[PDB]
């Protein structure tokens, strides 16, 4: 039932059974993961109105609405801890990520109605753009579970104006619509002004019977007097159901309770165009042959230690199968085709450890795994270009310390080749996933399908072993202060300040808090995200290459045989 | 020598000669303007290495490089005071804006080498994106005068990572290239890592003979020892001319001094495709019939005072001519075609003052100028859609206090119609200029061709009479605290804080508006924008195939 | 003054000095060329009104207007002999091709006012579409020297209706405009209805003082009476200058005579955006090191004879330099980068002669040059894909007898690989030139950047040694009638009818008459056309790859060294 099994089935298998577990390493990784989960929990529960109080007066929390909406176990939260401005509640007042609904993947945004009635808080605008961007790049339906009181008044200057403030998503919703990507909103509670526009910008509007959307809402001693004297009229909240259902017909449908709204959304989701993924499969979905739990021993928290990348790839992709492009050329990178629930993806991943007698442009040299050289860069360039032609999404597994430096490296074209890769990625036009296994550092972070490719990277996730910095604090301390040491003790103070500050500001939690990485995910959650991404990417792709017309597999084969 | 003079020449003229100057108003506006210029000056001069010291060792400052590059008097700086993170030096370490080069408009980005050798500072990445974005939307060549030491080490966490950090411009440069928009870099001084990529991402590389671009540069007591012992070798800065000219050939050309580099850039700029603007003209360029200085009396700093928008439009556009679309329908807005150096633009501007017997969906009502109603919204929708079809760039003059509120307004479809306008703008696909005359407030700021339309708004500028807020502090204080003595404290805290954080300078510092420009600089920017937009447009509507003028005429006669 | 001389300058040189001329071969080719020129001459001079009579009453012929418009010696006519419907005059009543105007290449269409006042004749619509298509694909300004009386009344059914009839160009002109490509028209003489629309559809209208454009023009015994009684009024031809200049302002400018109109057009052409080609050069323009006249000896008219393709490539491209991609892999094809007036092009060309010990999927086999095999097809696929990424236009030199047949070939994926190439070409999105050196046959004609790629092939030209057929008449005779032999003299009659008919209908002149190839060009005109194409393609390209970000040269180098 599949094309070209000779190419796409029974690929080389990779990975060993884990013979030597590392409980202490596992304990270190799980400690990071636990801290993320506790922080996510503490953040979701924060706010003046609890889930309990919400339920008492007939409303569901953001997570209850999501869990009601999605197929159980398909929640891939993104930006859970995103809090670039340090809001007290620890979030941006939206919950967002990928969920599956009766088999259809959709991007989900839910207003956190526990916190200031879903108000726009600092950082929210940016958070929201990352949502509509992901949807845009994947051509994936965007679902708003809206309960939004608009601009948080004290912070208006940070949430109301500017190119990428609270007004932007409404343009982004129109762009999704114009690109042919539907937006569905469940309207809950009071949605004035900023909330109103969030209500009116989507394609389909499903309202709670008590909900409203409006250009403006109901919002010294006389001021208190006027309030009760203007409340005794029982004048209705502007733009309630009798207005936007009965008069304007802007609300297409109206339900009695939150779960009704969710059902309405489900119905409209069921209307949306989506391939049966079977159409794009080259194999029946198969689990990896090696357990993901091993990743807790395989990927070392001791950043000085290498590890075999193949052991990671064997645990993330179907059947631990892998079809490497140009094995032996560019030994610092692994580039090859794999399968995620039967679907083709291109994988690009750093190789760790020492590389004897390499790179070829240096005499008597040893290459450092995690670094990028001429062959690695050209190989990736070719591979990205091949995958682009073939409409094969790229998954980048980053663990990098940069492109090789020095005039020998410069003469090898390395700067040009790294940028050539950037060019290749931008030319690819396909949605891409970036997974930071450990190190995201140097310009290599950018060129390795980094999140700086705003047209291609849908989002990025990291494991608990991950860290982000320009370069290690010690290298940066030398780079920053060495010459000032020769100009002239307060300067060595500054150097230790720097080494410390680089450690502090490169910890997984901080990184995702600032959004350098969208989500820290458990080692056992990496594949689930890959699966969510790949299936979302193949749901309604905007371009097709028939398998028998794909070049990547052919060029791969030829490099093997010729 | 022009198509359809019956439509495009001798349009109705508008505006009166200013009979009653307002010296006190003028003084208030000019005070704001003076404070901007002084702040811009103080910011450009800040940094450890002065223009003087730069010149002594053979280098030009960012502004010297720009002024050498551009036709004199064509500098339209943007983001002069942009400093969202409050860097001490007051800037993002880049100077940027529109300049003209031998008649060709180009977007210019110059590294401020006065400050940490042009290092990436907090806010810079965002600043840079606004540059490549402007270029992208206008299909305008982007010029880098590069002197960039890469990531500022202490602030690496704010300048190195993330979707829109320092790595983003390199993708943006590839996108410009792939969209067919050339990037030209003059490479100066040391450009390692972050600087290297800024050097290598553009289309054309012109290098100073002492310059370098590299993946990585040269960058307890032993550390100082190793330095002098590693400096005695006189080992060359990685990726210098002998490497990137003589070996890789990545530097296409190499010059002896800064002005040589500038000449190289000029030569390559001269290679770039550009219409003679005469091609798109419907008239010979004419100054307005009324002086711009009048704007200092016309546009009131007293925000409670109205003014006649037509008096502004008469002073910004060629010959004070204006061809209004649907005059009398949607009286709260003026929408119509005008001319900027002979080129057609669509103008959309708020009308101020009371509007007797309006809106039509209310009994015995008076409409507030600066607000948006059913007819205004539909009219703008139609006008934007018409101009889009006709490939006519839109210039929005904002002075707004929002769309009308209340259930009567809701039944009039107002929410839907504001969003419909957002849809129309996004559908338009053309580059657009937004000018905040005074008030940028409410969702109206967004729908009136706001900078939130990231695919259409190239950038936005404001006059000294401008201010940005969700709503006035007093209205916000009621909205925030009404339902709730420490509470009246908070309300005055809010009214004050809204005043503080809505002043022109603050607004542009945060980048809510890209530049505060002098009243006499508004037209120059309009001229820069329009001419840049018509230089190499990606789409054409022949004048005789334009709908806007036809539909306009028909509304007048039928 | 150029990027990366190490890659782009001092490429390997190719080709030998011609030691053994072949005068008889030369004579055979030049005979074909002479017949083309005579036919083109006879066609241009045909019509009831001569150039002499035109000049007497103040008008220029199409060729006079073109020659006036263009830089001398830059005329590249296309479709000179295009006459699919066999019109008596031998043409489609338009003259078209590429001309250069003060350094700017433009596509030119001129109404043949010698023939029924520039009326729409059968085949014209198609001819016109090829013009707007070329302009569209190259993003090249389109110039109309219009003198058009609209639909030829007796042939209205063939020139007026249908998806690709006389109304289509007006839509095509709007599409060019919407794509950002300007159309300039010089309006001459009477242009009613069909002519009117041709006048009004362009961007810029320059009128002759006596010209008109109109929805409708002035057009038993009483009918003759009404004519003189309706002519005595001296009622002006509808839509003359007083109307379309003085009233509507549709004519932007008006000139006294034909050369004035041409000067108007020149002025507006001077307004058009165009790179100085220096911007895209990687070298200073250099002539080939070997003379093109040699082509008359090199390319054999005896179709059974091979020849060295390198000798052709050495004579068509700058300095006889060539940078071959994957030399030794896919030995049946040459694919590599070359220079045309300093500008990078990708060249793909058939290798002729026997290929010992090939293809690799057959035991004890000899490959036929001119045929396509696994490595050739994969190589081309890669090369096209590489050049697409790099924004390097492709020039295909076709001399082909098809992809290899048989189940061995089928197992080698040949069908899929040929179609993969079609996919690659369509993915390339760049303008492409196709030159038929000799044989355009089999599906190979299609996959080798054939004119069937309506989004990529701007047009196609052929030498006098060229010929087009599905397969040779003798092979086709067997294929058609062999089985009808076994089933059963009238059948061998039919076989000779076929062999003859295939010869007749595959001669260069017939081929271009039908438009299978757009123009038969002299051996010494091939490079000029390449030069016209390349410079037009680089004039205002819609996409750029910076040289230091180009992959083709890097991947080429690596295949050479690794
Ligand atoms: C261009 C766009 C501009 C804008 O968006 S302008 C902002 C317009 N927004 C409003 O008018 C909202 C006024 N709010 C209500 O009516 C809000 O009670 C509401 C009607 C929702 C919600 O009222 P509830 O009775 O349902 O109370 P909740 O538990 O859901 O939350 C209310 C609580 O959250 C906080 N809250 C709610 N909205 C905001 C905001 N916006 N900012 C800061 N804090 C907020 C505040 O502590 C509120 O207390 P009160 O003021 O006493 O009601
Ligand atoms: C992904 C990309 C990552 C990156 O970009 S990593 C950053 C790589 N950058 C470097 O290695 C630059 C090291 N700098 C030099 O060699 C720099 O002297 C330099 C070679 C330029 C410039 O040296 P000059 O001798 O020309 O001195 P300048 O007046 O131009 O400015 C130097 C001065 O500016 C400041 N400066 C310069 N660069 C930086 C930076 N980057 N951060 C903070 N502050 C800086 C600093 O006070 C410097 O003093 P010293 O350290 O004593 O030289
Ligand atoms: C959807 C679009 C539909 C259409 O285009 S409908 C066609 C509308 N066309 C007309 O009405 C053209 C009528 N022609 C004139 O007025 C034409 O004399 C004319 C005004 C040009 C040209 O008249 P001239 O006096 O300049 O004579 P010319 O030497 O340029 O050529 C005229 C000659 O060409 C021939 N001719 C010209 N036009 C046509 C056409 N169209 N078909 C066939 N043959 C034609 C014919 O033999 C003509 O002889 P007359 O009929 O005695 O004038
Ligand atoms: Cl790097
Ligand atoms: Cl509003
Ligand atoms: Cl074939």
């Amino acid at each position: 039932m599949y094309s070209m099994p000779g190419y796409f089935q029974n690929m080389p298998t990779i990975g060993k059974e884990l013979v030597n577990p590392n409980p202490e390493n596992e304990q270190e990784i799980k400690a990071v993961e636990s801290d993320i989960h506790e922080s996510i929990k503490k953040a979701l529960d924060a706010g003046i109105t609890s889930e309990e109080k919400l339920n008492e007066r007939g409303q569901l929390s953001a997570m209850q609405r999501i869990n009601a909406l999605i197929d159980p176990g398909t929640w891939c939260p993104l930006n859970s801890l995103f809090n670039p401005e340090n809001n007290k509640f620890g979030t941006t007042n939206i919950v967002n990520g990928l969920g599956r609904v009766d088999g259809k993947w959709v991007y989900i945004v839910a207003s956190d109605n526990k916190k200031m009635a879903g108000a726009w808080v600092p950082g929210q605008a940016e958070n929201l753009i990352r949502c509509s961007d992901a949807a845009k790049m994947m051509h994936l339906p965007l679902i708003y579970l809206l309960n939004c009181s608009g601009v948080e008044f004290p912070n208006q200057d940070k949430v109301y104006p500017n190119r990428r403030g609270g007004g932007t998503p409404f343009f982004r919703n129109s762009e999704l619509n114009q690109l042919g990507i539907p937006v569905i909103v469940g309207i809950y509670g009071t949605n004035p002004a900023g909330g109103g526009y969030h209500s009116i910008s989507p394609t389909i509007l499903i309202a709670h019977q008590d909900a409203n959307m409006a250009v403006g809402g109901a919002g010294a001693e006389q001021i208190i007097a006027a309030q009760i004297e203007n409340s005794k009229l029982k004048v209705p909240a502007p733009g309630s159901v009798p207005i936007h259902y009965d008069e304007t017909g802007f609300f297409r449908e109206v339900y009695q309770n939150d779960l009704g709204v969710i059902d309405g959304i489900k119905k409209y989701i069921s209307y949306l165009p989506a391939y049966n993924l079977e159409f794009f499969r080259v194999d029946t979905p198969k689990a990896p042959q090696l357990p993901a739990e091993d990743l807790y021993s395989i990927i070392p928290m001791n950043q000085k230690r290498p590890y075999d990348i193949y052991e990671v790839i064997a645990r993330l992709f179907d059947n631990s199968e892998f079809s490497e492009y140009k094995k032996g050329y560019g030994p610092e990178m692994v580039t090859g085709l794999a399968k995620v629930n039967g679907l083709l993806v291109g994988v690009i991943a750093n190789v760790q450890g020492l590389l004897m007698n390499y790179p070829e442009y240096k005499q008597n040299s040893v290459g450092i795994g995690g670094k990028l050289y001429r062959q690695g860069l050209i190989k990736m360039n070719e591979f990205v270009t091949l995958c682009a032609r073939d409409r094969i999404p790229l998954i980048w597994l980053q663990d990098t310390t940069g492109i090789d430096v020095g005039d020998e490296a410069e003469k090898a074209e390395l700067l040009g080749l790294g940028q050539s890769l950037i060019y290749s990625i931008e030319n690819s036009k396909l949605p891409s996933l970036e997974i930071t296994i450990r190190k995201a550092s140097a310009a290599a972070h950018y060129v390795l399908g980094g999140p700086q490719g705003n047209n291609t990277n849908v989002f990025s996730i990291g494991t608990g072993a991950c860290e982000y910095y320009v370069m290690p604090g010690e290298t940066a301390a030398n780079a920053m202060y060495s010459r000032k040491l020769v100009k002239a003790q307060p300067i060595i103070g500054k150097m230790n300040d720097m080494i410390q500050m680089y450690t502090d500001k490169s910890r997984p939690k901080y990184c995702t808090e600032k959004g350098m990485v969208d989500e820290i995910v458990d080692m056992t959650e990496v594949r689930p995200y890959i699966q969510a991404f790949t299936e979302a990417a193949y749901q309604n792709p905007q371009s097709i290459c028939p398998m028998h017309q794909m070049l990547t597999p052919r060029s791969t084969r030829e490099f093997e045989t010729f």
